[PDB]
């Protein structure tokens, strides 16, 4: 299968030409952060010393109060630049490639070994209210779309990556997945990202459990249909 790197999506003209010859997926509008279709209405970690930073100690690691609350730190974190709990904000994504699968369309694969319980990518898109979601559901069905790109975020917010999003929109479903979603608060706004739940070796497809298309995940426990 052909593959491509995330940076290949930054050049719209080369992409559209790659897409014409099947070497990249269909064009979509690449975004860095969620766009609201309709606009809506500090931890206790001790600052690491310069010595500790040099020693390789982690700032705002597993014991960070904000991290436990699933809240990212701000620029005002006691650890400032060294804070490791600003992953969404700093786009500290995993090394992933977009690949053409045998029967699912395009997907995502690990380009390096990915440790367990690490951030992969944020699921970005157009954030829809209930009314917008209703309309998009109807439109996509009218247009006979094969692939769907919806992800519930919170009450009255559903992310739609069909038209605008990032490479997260390519992560396929598996009944025995190696990633999960987590909803994180950044500056009082909720976002959602993919995180590994296992060590994913280099070359392996990244998958999550979506929640009537037959399922081609290939798992021994396959539930047979996407759900
Ligand atoms: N396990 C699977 N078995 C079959 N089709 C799948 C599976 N996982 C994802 N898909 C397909 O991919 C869509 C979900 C997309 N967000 C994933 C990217 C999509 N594969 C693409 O080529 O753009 C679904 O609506 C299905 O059409
Ligand atoms: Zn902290
Ligand atoms: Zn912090
Ligand atoms: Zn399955």
């Amino acid at each position: 299968g052909p593959s491509c790197v995330m940076d290949d999506f930054r050049d719209p003209q080369r992409w559209k030409e790659c897409a014409k010859q099947g070497k990249m997926p269909c064009y979509f509008d690449l975004i860095e952060e969620n766009v609201y279709l309709t606009e809506r209405k500090q931890c206790e970690c001790t600052p690491l010393s310069k010595d500790e930073r040099a020693q390789g100690e982690i700032a705002c690691g597993e014991d960070c109060l904000n991290r436990l609350l699933m809240i990212e730190c701000s620029s005002r974190c006691p650890n400032g630049d060294y804070c490791s709990n600003r992953r969404f904000q700093r786009k500290q994504h995993a090394d992933v490639e977009v690949i053409l699968t045998e029967k699912k369309g395009w997907g995502l694969r690990a380009a390096k070994d990915l440790p367990s319980n690490t951030f992969v990518l944020e699921y970005c898109g157009e954030v829809l209210d209930h009314k917008e979601f209703k309309a998009r559901v109807k439109e996509y069905a009218r247009n006979k779309n094969i692939h769907y790109y919806f992800m519930a975020l919170k009450n009255d917010e559903i992310i739609d990556a069909t038209q605008k999003g990032n490479c997260s929109r390519f992560m396929n479903h598996s009944c025995e997945p190696n990633c999960e979603t987590q909803k994180w608060t950044v500056n009082g706004q909720l976002r959602v990202g993919f995180f590994t739940t296992k060590l994913v070796p280099s070359g392996s497809e990244l998958t999550f459990d979506y929640q009537a298309q037959k399922c081609f995940c290939g798992s021994a426990n396959c539930r047979g249909y996407l759900g």
